[PDB]
């Protein structure tokens, strides 16, 4: 049902996503400037109709002027295209939602996105600084209400200015806070959580298929592996043994068998490239399928270990990462 041409998967709320993205993150300072623009681009022009950022990436200037560009030129038509933005930490006051989606609408120089989300479910200290600590180097959290920011999510839809609405990095109890708001007009239509055979989350999947919400798959290939802030205890994904193994029968990379893996069971994948061929790569997974066999022995090498444990937050009361899922 997912051909390069056509895989889009259905939202509760009507609209509809890519099963795969091209994510945007990349470290500001070893990224030279255009680097994100040229790789958008290059997505675009090899099938790719669905892009991650976020503001706070420095970049999406860049991812704009991409969009921009190919739906000048006749490559696409706005609506074939699918944008992703996320809220900050720093932005959740109620009244700074709307602004700050305003903000990423004004940089992107497009007049809605496809879906914003609320980036973490941890609110900090609103100011020019994305990552608030005193001279101490301690971390001043503001006291998150998540309902009441939600509540002025849902009002950024009703003006038309997003499509759909979404939550990242948020576990079962506080979906349930959402999910079980007095009044709540917009259901999350997407959880965007760390997803790949060493963390196929189990039971945040089940529970969020049992309520209409899709998971979007972030570092889907294991991460840059950058240690100043990614956990690099566990080995490499793209290394084990089973995936290339399994690459080496489809003619495949791991990368590719990882990404598959993951669409072939509903997950949207958002693998970041800016490198010219692995753009390309990562796109290749809509010329075979996996056998359920390989499909058990994939989702076996679960760790229930994270590469993304943030754990320079883990006192902070809305702390995803402590609860079982
Ligand atoms: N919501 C959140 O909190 C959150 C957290 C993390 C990420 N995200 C989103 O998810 C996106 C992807 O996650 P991620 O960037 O952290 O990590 P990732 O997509 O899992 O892996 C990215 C790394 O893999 C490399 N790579 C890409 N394709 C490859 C291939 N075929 N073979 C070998 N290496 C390959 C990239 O280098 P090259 O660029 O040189 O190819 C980069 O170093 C992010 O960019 C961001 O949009 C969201
Ligand atoms: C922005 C990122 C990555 C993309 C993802 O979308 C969210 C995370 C949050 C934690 C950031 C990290 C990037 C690197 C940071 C800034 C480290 O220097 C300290 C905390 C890290
Ligand atoms: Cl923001």
């Amino acid at each position: 049902d997912l051909s390069a041409a056509s895989h889009r998967i259905p939202l509760s709320d009507g609209n509809s996503i890519p099963i795969i993205g091209l994510g945007t993150y990349s470290e500001p300072k070893s990224t030279p400037k255009g680097a994100c623009a040229t790789s958008v681009k290059v997505a675009i022009d090899t099938g790719y109709r669905h892009i991650d950022g976020a503001y706070i990436y420095q970049n999406e200037h860049e991812v704009g002027e991409a969009i921009r560009e190919k739906i000048a030129e006749g490559k696409v038509r706005r609506e074939d295209i699918f944008y992703c933005g996320k809220l900050w930490a720093t932005n959740h006051v109620p009244e700074m939602v709307r602004p700050t989606l305003e903000r990423t609408l004004r940089v992107l120089q497009l007049d809605y996105v496809d879906l914003y989300i609320i980036h973490v479910p941890m609110a900090f200290k609103p100011g020019d600084e994305i990552y608030p600590r005193d001279e101490n180097g301690k971390w001043l959290y503001h006291k998150s209400n998540l309902c009441a920011t939600w509540e002025a999510m849902e009002a950024c839809k009703d003006a038309g200015l997003v499509k759909s609405l979404g939550v990242s990095n948020f576990n079962r109890r506080q979906l349930e806070l959402i999910l079980n708001k007095p009044g709540l007009k917009h259901k999350p239509v997407s959880n965007q959580v760390e997803c790949h055979p060493y963390f196929t989350q189990p039971k945040l999947l089940k529970f969020c298929q049992q309520h209409d919400i899709v998971i979007t798959a972030y570092s889907p290939l294991g991460t840059s592996r950058n240690p100043i802030w990614v956990n690099v205890s566990s080995p490499p994904l793209l290394k084990d043994a089973l995936l290339n193994s399994l690459g080496k029968r489809y003619n495949k990379t791991a990368a590719q068998i990882v990404l598959r893996f993951n669409i072939q069971r509903g997950v949207v994948v958002i693998p970041k490239s800016f490198n010219l061929e692995r753009i390309k790569e990562n796109f290749q997974i809509f010329d075979f399928s996996l056998t359920e066999e390989e499909m058990k022995d994939i989702e076996a090498l679960n760790k229930n270990v994270r590469f993304v444990e943030l754990l320079m937050w883990r006192d902070h009361p809305e702390y995803p990462f402590h609860d079982e899922y």
